[PDB]
DNA sequence: TGGTGGTGGTGGTGGTGGTGGTGGTGG
């Protein structure tokens, strides 16, 4: 009755008045609280997400094996950004980048701000800094598995310093969740796999850097090459194949996959294709590939140089498919 | 055969009671 509404009205004000305005409100009135998504560059992948790209304010987790291809989706995904106006940052913890392939790939050098530290503390709070401005919308730290607590890189070869790491990240997540969704800026870790012994059933495989990333996700992806494409007996590219192990915004454990060429990178073309042929819009005949009532190619390769050659039917072709899924 | 009329403050004593746990790594 009439006391209710009085009793919370008095318990509002005083909160707000306390805290400041925003602290507590219904949540169908809160915009805040809405999620948004960009493009990570290739069709089946932003398929699989179900919402249509990564979410902003987050924190997205991607690992796999040697040569999987972790740090050329990442960069795809810094390049798309940047296309559509957004500063970005790139914590490269390994020392390992290339800048003339990002070029390569599509990267603005004269935009891409970045840094190799030489102590996890210092990348952290490298990261702190910048999220907590404002002014950086994309960061990625390059892998979790060399950010080196102070203690170890002053030590000997042999010091053992049981779970300092972990505690690093434990503290790095609870500082960072807030700021991130603040200023609306996504962060992406990047990690390797090793094995585990004493594993009496199930996998061995695991992460570095103990438990507490694994909580603090909404999206986590494996990434693995599953054959290699091949130009005559030149070999051109790898195949790969990603599932969704953790999502927080759509239905998980949906799979994709996609070719990475040497040169630009996801092949868009040939996913478009490949979607077009699954959901039976462009037509085929045994080996020849065809549409509406016209022969394309007789192959994968020959369509899709069809397609890239014709730019009028490909935007047609994809509209259809994008709005139907 | 007959009584008058009030002055001026001085010096401090004594101590109580502690609260709380982090983080796995390699075939
Ligand atoms: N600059 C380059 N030029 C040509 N091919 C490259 C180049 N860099 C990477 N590749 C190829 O892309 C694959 C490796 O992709 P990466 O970007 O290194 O992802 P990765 O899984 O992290 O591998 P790491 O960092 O060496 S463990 C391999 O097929 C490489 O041959
Ligand atoms: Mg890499």
């Amino acid at each position: 009755d009439e006391n209710k509404q009085k009793a919370l009205a008095a318990a509002l004000g005083q909160i707000e008045k306390q805290f400041g305005k925003g602290s507590i409100m219904r949540l169908g009135e809160d915009r805040s609280m809405d999620v948004e998504t960009i493009s990570t560059g290739s069709l089946s992948l932003d398929i699989a997400l179900g919402a249509g790209g990564l979410p902003m304010g987050r924190i997205v987790e991607i690992y796999g094996p040697e040569s999987s291809g972790k740090t050329t989706l990442t960069l795809q995904v810094i390049a798309a950004a940047q296309r559509e106006g957004k500063t970005c940052a790139f914590i490269d913890a390994e020392h390992a980048l290339d800048p003339i392939y990002a070029r390569k790939l599509g990267v603005d050098i004269d935009n891409l701000l970045c840094s190799q530290p030489d102590t996890g503390e210092q990348a952290l709070e490298i990261c702190d800094a910048l999220a907590r401005s404002g002014a950086v919308d994309v960061i990625v730290v390059d892998s979790v598995a060399a950010l080196t607590p102070k203690a170890e890189i002053e030590g000997e070869i042999g010091d053992s310093h049981m779970g300092l790491a972990a505690r690093m990240m434990s503290q790095a997540m609870r500082k960072l969740a807030g700021n991130l969704k603040q200023s609306n800026t996504l962060l992406i870790f990047i990690n390797q796999i090793r094995m585990k012994i004493g594993v009496m059933f199930g996998n061995p495989e695991t992460t570095t850097g103990g438990n507490a990333l694994k909580f603090y996700a909404s999206v986590r992806l494996d990434i693995r090459r599953i054959g290699a494409v091949k130009e005559g007996e030149n070999v051109v590219g790898s195949e790969t194949r990603v599932k969704v192990v953790k999502n927080k915004i759509a239905a998980p454990f949906k799979q994709a996959e996609f070719q990475i060429l040497y040169g630009e990178g996801i092949n868009f073309y040939g996913e478009l294709v490949d979607l077009g042929v699954k959901e039976k819009l462009i037509e085929k005949a045994g080996a020849w590939y065809s549409y509406k009532g016209e022969k394309i190619g007789q192959g994968k390769a020959n369509a899709t140089a069809w397609l890239k050659d014709n730019p009028e039917t490909a935007k047609e072709i994809e509209k259809k498919v994008r709005e139907l899924l």
